[PDB]
């Protein structure tokens, strides 16, 4: 549950980086996505990396 929805749940961080057992839906799907490539990032590249993003999150938010 670390790597991929195994069995329908996955595990994704907190607020604070702890982990949780949550159902491998498209919301928390995309949770372990942002986790992976955005909240993980450094303060100095997380709003540069936002901002070139910014279509494709607003996209995935909305629709996931």
């Amino acid at each position: 549950t670390y790597k991929k929805p195994t069995g329908g749940i996955v595990t994704v961080r907190s607020e604070m980086g702890e982990p949780i057992h949550k159902i491998a839906t498209r919301g928390v799907m995309l949770w372990k996505e942002f986790d992976e490539t955005i909240f993980n990032l450094p303060k100095n590249k997380l709003v540069p990396t936002l901002e070139a993003k910014r279509d494709y999150i607003i996209s995935r938010l909305n629709a996931d």
